[PDB]
Order: structure tokens, then C-alpha cells, then sequence
């Protein structure tokens, strides 16, 4: 049900595939969407996740409330969102709903932390966001509410914090790698990139090969002291000693699905990884109008016990009135990876057809082999996903000398890997400079850095930065961005 | 380290209850109120089951938006929470926020429903919720942002809708009764007190003694098909005929936490049922003046190895920081269900010291059958607590047949179980008199908590305690929350 092709209409063609795989249904208020069972399904699994994987790490949840009065979030303006009266009565002062935590979390723990038996404070909650993007509205990846993760941790010393801060990005990498089966390159972020109210902010970016965008797909920060500065969050040592605490914080949004939307996506619609999808296996039974006998569904509801005994998530298809091919397209689109076609003959013969949604190949399997097989499959799929994934990710970073590279790498729809100053100056030049050269050869256009990535290639000795000329550090990975 | 005593200033102990086990924190506007993880792990265990049991019934969860254009919501006024500015500028049209979901919701089922091939449709949601509340806020039991699910459902008959409204309020009383170790009474709505966009309206309701009030714990509603029309959700049937959809409607909010807190608290602090106790055995070791401390430790980590390998959760107090006395009474305040004392003495008696929070009892166990006696007593506990509160709900309410004995009753923070004729203008008329008499007595109106599934016998002839028509059914009455 799929029209638009991904590579050529790449915007249709998302929406489009969100739209009729059932996954989001539109809003009167602009930037926000419904968000239905079949990406909430997917949200739940990496909610899981991550909150038995933060637990491990002694993460306890909370919930802090939505409101902050406005003398507490003063001390991005124009995107917060201002509540001034109920019903027709005004409030006394106006409230802000949550764009972020910070300023109804930190007084709080300035009143919870007194003493070092106090530390490390390490709290998280799940909860919406509402912040007035200015910037078109993308569902899933950039939403005027969105569903996130916050977490916010104070510690005795630096060392311990920037620990957890690696600690949280690893999870966040498994979040990308392992669920989503979405490849995400660890990095830490330029100084005018960086969250203002931090020392060290570290990233896992993405990459969309369609429109050649980089995408921050998750964010953690070494906050450091300044923080506890601002809000007096000190603490007693064993000595007596006041002493500021370390903090980090935090945050991953329902962008993600997005990410994977846009990853694993293909010309028929979606392609859901098996370890979030809420249906793996669809048995469809090959009937047609008015003849339905019992005997195939009565099959196909006993393969379905069968399949739940190994823990598979199993639908059949028994609605009437719909041809077979109708919901293969049907089961196609919506992402399920592995389809379960029995019909009279492979009632005849003990078997099933299973087909996958990634490559399409067919299998013959016979009923007592249909759980062990299909398990292995599933991985396989995860697997296959997430390798060709990566490998689409690694085709799309060029490595440059020199900024004459720059502006043709980005017109093949590429990242650019090159050596960087990492003055400050010198990123507010380039993107101004390519900003300009974007315009100029047009028939949003800057190139900003996206990471520091930990995983350098080799500097060999002497190299120049690709624009000041100056010694370069490290590699720098750029591109034109989300 | 809670002073102040339950059955004498009954607002000033749950505050200090709330806030010294490290449940609440409060927060600078009014109404609102900062749940920290000792209560949030109470709330994700009650979330957990709730959860898992509805997707048994092949409910799904989804996520609306929490904002409604001021055109849908007007197609209670006074409780919504309007945003008109973003930074400087104001909206075009200003924007509520969700107070619930029916004009958010029900649009996108008139859009999703066209074939009884799409029948049923169940939804659920876990969202907060903004109302700005008039009454007196009071944390968990009534906020003006509160934590809830809400479940709305569309079916081709009444039968399945109802059946599932049923399911539903049964899964509550599980929730309340089978987590939360509170007695609930099953009831229906009076045609004044239930929701006015359905036809019925069931519920569950939980009786506070130390002020004699009934509180609505849930609720769950069969809204029949006047939703469907007025939002034109409409199916064909098999026949090709077009036919409304029957919808039904539930929900429940972290008010349970607080009918939990009043019902098991006692004078030293609060009491966790150990179904719901993120900590139900927290082992605290003894040591002082260096006295076998690496011992005492090693056997602290064993015991709990041994005791997790029966599903048993088991925190160890070992933080250097503090006392033992200083444990006992935090991990008293917070509620947990068991304390295990392992001492030099005990380390040599091969035992340990295990003292059950509800009663104080305390027992010498061996190490050996450590697993076995505490399972006994966690479960024990659980019954205890569910039998002692339900013990006292039915002490609280008074069978009685006149109107002469309601404020007798309600002086006496009581319930009453009258029979009643179940006509409108009655019960707003007993609520404006019993209002009257409470101020001429100087603590509020009597309204109608519910009327009970399990009725008892009505004999023939019976008159309605208040307007003396022939009685139709017995009714539970009292002030309430
Ligand atoms: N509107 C949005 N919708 C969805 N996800 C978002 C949105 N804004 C930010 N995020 C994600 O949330 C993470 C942490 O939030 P935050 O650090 O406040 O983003 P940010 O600083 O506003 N970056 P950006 O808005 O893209 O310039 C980011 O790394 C994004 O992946
Ligand atoms: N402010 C609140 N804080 C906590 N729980 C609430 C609050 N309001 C309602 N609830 C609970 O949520 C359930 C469903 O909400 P709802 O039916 O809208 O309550 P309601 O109609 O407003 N009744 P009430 O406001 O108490 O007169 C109720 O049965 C209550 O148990
Ligand atoms: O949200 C953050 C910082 C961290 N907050 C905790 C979770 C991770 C996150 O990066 C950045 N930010 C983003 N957008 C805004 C809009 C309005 C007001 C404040 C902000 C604002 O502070
Ligand atoms: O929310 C309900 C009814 C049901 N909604 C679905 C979930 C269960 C719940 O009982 C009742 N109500 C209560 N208070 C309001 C305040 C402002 C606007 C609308 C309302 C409003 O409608
Ligand atoms: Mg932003
Ligand atoms: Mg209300």
C-alpha cells in the first residue's frame, strides 16, 4: 500500500509508511500525533529495557510534576509553553508545563543531599516533554510533545560521575544496537554543541542515507559542579568540609522509533526488528469467501499455542472478506518480520510456509520443527538488520583532507570525517561558510560537527586541520543535520 | 519517628507518615506534589499486574497527545488548565491540557472503526492528568496532577461491553484487594453520581475510619452508544447494516497508594503489604566495637544469595554510615514488611533475628529453614493486613432503616446501609439537609458511596429510609473524600 519510493520521495514515503502501518494517526494541533499500539509496543520494549538495565546500576524511578512555576525555571525560552489560567480565572503567576527537569529536580536535591551518606543520588523518570519547536515538525523525531527518559544523578567526585556517564551512553548504544538493530556511533560533542549547563557532553549519533541527515540519537552529560553551584546542592565530606557535588544527566525520546522507522524501511513500508515488534510471527490461512471449514484455522490456532510456548508473539489473520495476497501486503507493510502461510496443502503434507519480511525468502518447515526454526530465523533477521545497517552507515561517512571535499561529499548525501582544530571560531565559520555554498548551488543547509567519536581512525603525524590549516587533534564527524 | 498519632489528629500523621518514610516531597504549587521512589516502586508493582492482566484480555496500550484544541474540548469547565502562550507570543487559540481523554480519543475511533472486522477496539493508556482541583488537595488522594490509566473500549454488542466492564471492575478489586491488601466494595453508581456522558457506572469504594469517609478506588463504565453518537463512531455489521458501537470507559490513579498508606499505617510509620514492597526483607547486621564484622558481613551476603534464590526481595543495610537503631527505624518508618538482626551472638547460634513489621512479633530462625518460615510469614502478613482492614470496614457501617439514625451514625464516622427508592431528587435532597444539620452541629454532606452487588435480603413492603415509597434496594451512604 506503499506508493512512494524511499530513495526518490523519501518525506512521502515516511509518512506514508507511518501512516499505514498503523503506527501513528495524525493531530488537529500541529507536532503532535497519536501514537498507536504498533509503535507503543515498540516504545514499551525499549522502556523495559533500559529501566531493568538503569536498575541494575541502582537507578531508582520517580515522578516530579509537570508544572514549574516561572520564578523556578528562570534563574529555549521561546519554546517553553505558558499556562496562565483555569477555567476563566488567571493564576496568580503563570506555569510552565516541563520542557526538561532541571529546575524542579535540583532544589529538591538541594534540600535531599546534606551529608556524603547521602551520595550518589541517582534518579530517573519516564514522563512527556512539551517544548514550541520552531523547526517543522518531524513525528517521532522532532515533536512538540514527546515521550522520553530523564535521568539525573549527583555523585562525591568527578571520577564516579563520568563513570556513569559512560556507564549510561553504552546503554544507550545497546538501546540503538541491540533492540532497534540501529547503528550509533559513540561521541563526544564539540564545545559549541554542548550542553551550555555542562562540562563534557558525550552522544551516540545516527545517520539517515536517504537525506544524508546526522541525528543526535541520544545525549549524556559529565554536568560536572556548576549545577550544585547554581542550586547550593552541597554536601558534608568525612572531614566536615562543604563541598559542591558532580552531576550527570541524561535523556532519550521516542525519536528512536523514528530512527528505526527510517533504518530498516524499504519500498513495501516498514521492517519491525523481531525484538521489538509486536507481532513476529503473522499465520495467515489461505482462505477465501464464505468457505471456511474449521480445519485450517483449527490448525492455525494450535501452531499458535505451539508458537507462544516459545514465547513468539503470534497473530493470525482470520478476518473474512480479504484475499490472501491482500494481507500479505497488508502484514508486509505494517513490518511483521516472519509471515506463516498455511493452506490446504500444507495441511496435506504437515508443513507451513514461512516467509521473511527482510530479504522475502521462502522456507518450507514442517509443524514439529516450527518453533526451534523460526527462533533461529528471528535472530538471523535481528542480525541481517542490523549488519547491512551498518554497513550503509559506514558507506556513508567519507573520509576528507581537505574543505575543498567538503561541499561534493555533501552533495552525495554523506557525512564527512576530518581532522579538527576544534577551535571554537572555526565551526561557527564553516557552517556560516557552508550554509552560504548550500544556497548559492540551490536549485538548514549548514554542516555543523556531530561528534568526536571515540573510535578514531589513525592521525598520522604532522596532519593539518581540513580548515584553519592549524595541527589537527582528532577526527571530527560533521554533516548537515536533524 | 513519626510523633504524631493516627487516631487522634488523622491529616497531621499521614503527612508526617508520607514524608518520613521518603515517599512525598512537596512542592511549591499547591496541589502538586513530588512522588519519590519509595512510592513510585509501589505504584510501577500495582502498574506491573494491572497491566499485564489487560493485555490478557487483549487490551493495548497507545498514547494520545495531552493537548486538546479549546474547538474539540467545548463541543468541569472550571478544573481545565488552558495554555495560551508559548515563550512571548499567545496562541492563535488557546490549548487545554487533558483532564481526560474521550474528545482526544474518541475522533480518531470514529476515523479507525468501519466493519465489525475492527470490533472489538480496546485501548489503554498510562498518562498524568491535570484538573485543577477545588477541594482541598490531599497527596495521592487528590492532586491536580495525578498518575493514572484510563481504558476505553468499542464493541459490536452491549453484552461483550458489558462483560468487560465486569472484567474490569473485578480486575480493580485484584488491585486493590489482592496488591494493595485493601477491602473494596463492588457497586453501581446512583443516577446523580455516575458519569453523566454513559448509561452505568460501576465502581469500587474503600472506607477511611480515622474521619469515617468513603472514597471512590475505581471506576469503570458501560457508556452504552450515546458517545458513538455524538461522535459518530459506526460499524457495519455483517448484514451491511450500519449500527453504533457500544463503548465502555475505565480508569485508576495513584489515589490507590493513599488508601493504602490510611488503611496499613499505624503510629510507628507506614506498612508495605510484601506483595507490593520493592524491600521485604532488609538485612541489617550488628556490629560494634569491631566485633566479627567481616563475618557477620559474608553470612549478611550469603543469606541473601540463599534468600533470592526464592524470589524473596532482600535489601542489606550495610551502609557504614549509620546505627542499627538508626536502620531499625528507617526501614520501620518505611514500612518493610520483615527486619533481619544478625548479630556476634547469633553468628555463633547459626539463627537470626527476624521481627515482622505489622505486629512486632519477633522469631529466632535457623539459617536452614530462613527461606521457608519467611515465605510463611510474608504471606501471613498480606492475609493479616487484608483480614484486620477488612474487619474494620465492615465495623464502619451501620445497617439502619430511618432517616432518625443517619447523623447518630455519621457522628460516629460511619457508614450507612439504608434502603432507598433510588429516585433523583431524593439524594440531593439528603444531601442538602444532611449538609444543613452537620453546619448546625458546629463536617460535610452525605451523598451516595455506591449501591453493593452483594445486596441483602429487601423484605416485601420495605419503605425508603428518607422518602417512604416502597424501597427498591439497599444503598451505602456516608461523607466521603
Ligand atoms: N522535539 C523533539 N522530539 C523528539 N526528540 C527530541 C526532541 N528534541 C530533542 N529530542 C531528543 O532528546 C534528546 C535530549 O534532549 P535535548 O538534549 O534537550 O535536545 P536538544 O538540546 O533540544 N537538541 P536539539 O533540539 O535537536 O537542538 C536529544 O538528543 C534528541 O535525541
Ligand atoms: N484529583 C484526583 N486525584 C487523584 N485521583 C483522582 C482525582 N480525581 C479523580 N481521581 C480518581 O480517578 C477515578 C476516575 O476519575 P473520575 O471518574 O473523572 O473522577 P471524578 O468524576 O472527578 N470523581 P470526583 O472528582 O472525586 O468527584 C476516580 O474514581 C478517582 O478514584
Ligand atoms: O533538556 C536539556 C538538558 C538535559 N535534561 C535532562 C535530560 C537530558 C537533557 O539533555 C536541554 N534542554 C533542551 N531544550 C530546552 C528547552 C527549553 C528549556 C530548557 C531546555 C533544556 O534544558
Ligand atoms: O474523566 C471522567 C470520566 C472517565 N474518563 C475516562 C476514564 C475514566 C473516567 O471516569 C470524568 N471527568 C471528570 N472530571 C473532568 C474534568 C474536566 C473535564 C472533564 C472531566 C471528566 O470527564
Ligand atoms: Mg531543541
Ligand atoms: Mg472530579
Amino acid at each position: 500500500m506503499v506508493t512512494a519510493k524511499k530513495d526518490e520521495n523519501f518525506s512521502e514515503w515516511y509518512t506514508q509508511a507511518i501512516v499505514r502501518s498503523e503506527m501513528i494517526e495524525y493531530y488537529d494541533i500541529s507536532g503532535c500525533y497519536i501514537m498507536r499500539p504498533w509503535a507503543f509496543h515498540i516504545w514499551e520494549k525499549v522502556q523495559r529495557f533500559f529501566d531493568d538495565e538503569i536498575k541494575k546500576m541502582g537507578v531508582e524511578n520517580s515522578y516530579f510534576p509537570m508544572f514549574v512555576s516561572r520564578h523556578k525555571l528562570e534563574k529555549f525560552s521561546p519554546e517553553v509553553a505558558w499556562v496562565t489560567h483555569y477555567g476563566d480565572s488567571p493564576l496568580p503567576e503563570k506555569i510552565a508545563i516541563r520542557p526538561t527537569s532541571e529546575t524542579i529536580m535540583y532544589p529538591a536535591y538541594a534540600k535531599w543531599i546534606r551529608s556524603h551518606r547521602d551520595l550518589p543520588l541517582k534518579l530517573n523518570q519516564w514522563c512527556s516533554v512539551v517544548r514550541w519547536e520552531f523547526k517543522q515538525p518531524t513525528p517521532f523525531l522532532r515533536t512538540r510533545e514527546f515521550l522520553w527518559q530523564e535521568g539525573h544523578t549527583a555523585h562525591a567526585t568527578e571520577e564516579e560521575a563520568w563513570e556513569l556517564v559512560l556507564d549510561i551512553l553504552e546503554l544507550y548504544r545497546r538501546w540503538y544496537e541491540e533492540c532497534l538493530a540501529v547503528p550509533v556511533i559513540k561521541g563526544e560533542k564539540s564545545e559549541g554543541e554542548k550542553f551550555a549547563g555542562g562540562k563534557k557532553t558525550t552522544t551516540v549519533e545516527a545517520f539517515i542515507p536517504e537525506n544524508g541527515r546526522g541525528i543526535q540519537a541520544a545525549t549524556s552529560h559529565l554536568l560536572g559542579t556548576n549545577f550544585a553551584k547554581m542550586f547550593e546542592i552541597e554536601f558534608e565530606d568525612e572531614e566536615g568540609h562543604k563541598r559542591l557535588v558532580h552531576q550527570t544527566s541524561w535523556g532519550c525520546t521516542t525519536r528512536s522509533l523514528g530512527v528505526m522507522i527510517m533504518t530498516h524501511g524499504d519500498d513495501k513500508g516498514l521492517v519491525i526488528p523481531p525484538r521489538v515488534a509486536s507481532v513476529q510471527v503473522v499465520i495467515i490461512p489461505i482462505l477465501f469467501k464464505d468457505e471456511n471449514t474449521g480445519e485450517i484455522l483449527g490448525k492455525c490456532r494450535e501452531l499458535k499455542t505451539m508458537l507462544e510456548k516459545a514465547d513468539i508473539r503470534v497473530r493470525i489473520d482470520d478476518r473474512s472478506n480479504y484475499t490472501p495476497g491482500w494481507k500479505y501486503n497488508h502484514w508486509e507493510v505494517k513490518g511483521v518480520p516472519l509471515r506463516l502461510e498455511l493452506g490446504p496443502k500444507d495441511l496435506a503434507k504437515g508443513t507451513a510456509r514461512v516467509v521473511r519480511r527482510d530479504t522475502g525468502e521462502a522456507y518450507q518447515i514442517s509443524w514439529a520443527d516450527l518453533a526451534p526454526k523460526l527462533l533461529e530465523l528471528m535472530e538471523g533477521i535481528q542480525r541481517s538488520l542490523f549488519e547491512k545497517a551498518k554497513a550503509r552507515l559506514h558507506e556513508g561517512i567519507e573520509k576528507i583532507s581537505t574543505f575543498d571535499e567538503v561541499m561534493p561529499a555533501l552533495n552525495r548525501k554523506h557525512l564527512v570525517l576530518a581532522p579538527w582544530c576544534e577551535d571554537p571560531e572555526s565551526e561557527e565559520q564553516i557552517k556560516k561558510e557552508t550554509q552560504k555554498l548550500s544556497e548559492i548551488q540551490a536549485i538548514t543547509g549548514a554542516m555543523k560537527t556531530l561528534c568526536i567519536p571515540f573510535d578514531q581512525p589513525p592521525m598520522p603525524e604532522g596532519t593539518k586541520c581540513f580548515y584553519t590549516g592549524k595541527p589537527a587533534k582528532r577526527w571530527t564527524l560533521w554533516g548537515r543535520s536533524y
